[PDB]
């Protein structure tokens, strides 16, 4: 369910209105972290 | 709901396990673009 939002800019943008630019920057850092840990993980694989 | 998933590294990480790295990179790019559209949306409420 968090998946139809994240993968569609229109919905992501609408949901994003409930967050501040600083919170959005934090969500980005977190998501960046998850993605990177998943790349480090596919390579030792 | 999505706020708590995105704003909490632990919960966000669990959810991500259901996605493919490609789906994950796609998500990261979309969120990056939203963060960019928002910043750029704020320079015009300023200069204007």
């Amino acid at each position: 369910e968090i998946t139809k939002t994240l993968l569609n800019i229109r919905s992501l943008r609408a949901y994003a209105r409930e967050l501040t630019i600083e919170q959005l920057e934090e969500a980005l850092d977190k998501l960046t972290t998850v993605v990177q840990e998943r790349k480090e993980a596919e390579a030792e694989e």
